[PDB]
């Protein structure tokens, strides 16, 4: 708790810094003004229930992530000055990453207790991969993983690795827990063509907006009312491991679907067929 008294303390400076009126935070997911507070409430849940907690390696890496994370914001509010109303956009990249650190600690410690030992990963192939390789593990550094990842699904170049590090390392801490893992496995399934989809999808596809809000997505496709068929897809902070599809109707309107649990790969392949998905990001060509 010694360092976490130092962890919360840092987090309060930050919620202290954000609450500034000159910031006009339009708290639309994520709400840096809630995720952070909620993150504390849970640490109380977690610390309530628990030296066994002390040796938890993920807890250590995690709180390390949180604080390392906390001070950067402040430092940010420092460097930035007036700019505070690229240093800003950075702020958002963060409230985002905190949003995820939220979800993960929530997932590894449900109701307040450690259950990483038993995370049930959604896709099976996916699960045997990790079990086989990591088995008992809950968190794994980046290099290690990539290496194993590599024994099965070869990674074309140092460039692409990091780019993938980028897509799997949410919390941004150079480690990959079963969670950051379990989400990405569900995002880019099926397990066999793992890296194949990812590349075709979130790397060269004009239709991959990464994280976005339902208001922004609409916002963007308001520039295509004129052309129904135009669509784009995204991830969601409020529901990680999930893609939602936005597109414009022959009614001129803008609709939003979320596949239940059919991959994006097919969805788009099909929706494009009923002539639903035809001009990725209002762009002529569509793969």
């Amino acid at each position: 708790r010694r360092t976490v008294e130092k962890t919360w303390k840092l987090m309060d400076k930050v919620v202290r810094l954000c609450q500034n009126p000159k910031l006009q935070l339009k708290n639309s997911p994520p709400y840096i003004l809630d995720i952070l507070p909620d993150t504390y409430q849970h640490l109380r849940l977690i610390l309530s229930k628990y030296a066994q907690l002390s040796e938890n390696e993920y807890f250590k890496i995690y709180i390390d992530s949180l604080m390392k994370k906390s001070k950067r914001a402040i430092r940010l509010f420092k460097e930035g000055k007036e700019r505070m109303y690229q240093d800003r956009r950075n702020l958002t990249k963060l409230s985002l990453i905190f949003s995820h650190m939220l979800a993960e600690i929530k997932a590894i410690f449900p109701n307040g207790q450690f259950q990483g030992d038993n995370f049930r990963i959604t896709k099976a192939d996916a699960a045997e991969f990790w079990r086989k390789f990591f088995g008992d593990k809950t968190i794994v550094p980046w290099k290690v993983f990539r290496q194993c990842l590599h024994e099965v699904h070869q990674i074309s170049s140092g460039l692409e690795a990091m780019a993938l590090k980028s897509t799997i390392d949410l919390t941004c801490n150079d480690y990959i827990s079963v969670f950051e893992f379990d989400i990405f496995t569900r995002l880019f399934q099926p397990w066999g063509s793992i890296l194949r989809n990812w590349n075709f999808l979130a790397v060269t596809h004009p239709g991959y907006m990464a994280f976005l809000t339902y208001d922004e997505v609409k916002a963007r496709l308001q520039k295509y009312s004129t052309k129904p068929g135009s669509y784009i897809f995204r991830l969601s902070c409020t529901r990680l491991g999930q893609w939602a599809i936005g597109y414009v109707t022959g009614d001129g309107n803008i609709l939003q679907t979320i596949p239940h649990n059919k991959p994006l790969f097919q969805a788009l392949i099909d929706g494009s067929r009923e002539g639903f998905y035809l001009y990725p990001d209002g762009r002529s060509y569509n793969p």
